[PDB]
């Protein structure tokens, strides 16, 4: 009973979580998972200040109210060559990534690993927290209250 989180830096207290490798989080996942985190979907004027300070991804996922993608560089195979937060309008599906929002994180850049996962809750599922430069961090616990999403 495993989960792997891929994670980011957090640029403004904003970071990509990536579950089990593929987009597989619902909304109300999401903001499961970000709680676990003691964070939050980040709201869109806190992914626009995340962008400006050097936050970009090749992957959607929620914020508050939308699905988006941050784009700094013009990328043909990300956000079809846009910059800036790019909005998914029209698609079929459901399940994201998800994009969180720790407010007790640095205000810049901060590419430091993560090395905890503060607030999830006593359960069964190995959690680990995957950083991009390999380095994990596991748990037992649980962080989804949803029934749909277990
Ligand atoms: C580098 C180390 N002090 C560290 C950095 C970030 C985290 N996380 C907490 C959970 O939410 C996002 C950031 C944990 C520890």
């Amino acid at each position: 009973n495993q989960i792997d989180l891929n994670v980011t830096c957090r640029y403004a207290g904003v970071f990509h979580v990536e579950k089990n490798g593929r987009y597989s989080i619902s909304r109300t996942e999401a903001a499961d998972l970000c709680q676990a985190f003691n964070s939050t979907l980040p709201t869109m004027d806190q992914m626009k200040l995340a962008l400006s300070k050097g936050f970009e991804t090749c992957r959607y996922g929620f914020i508050e109210g939308n699905v988006v993608i941050p784009r700094i560089h013009p990328n043909a195979i990300c956000a079809a060559n846009h910059t800036g937060v790019y909005i998914l309008v029209t698609s079929n599906t459901s399940h994201y990534d998800t994009y969180c929002f720790n407010a007790s994180a640095p205000p810049e850049e901060d590419c430091t690993s993560v090395t905890d996962l503060p607030n999830s809750f006593d359960g069964p599922v190995t959690i680990t927290i995957v950083n991009r430069d390999g380095t994990r961090y596991s748990k037992k616990g649980e962080y989804r209250t949803h029934q749909e999403d277990i």
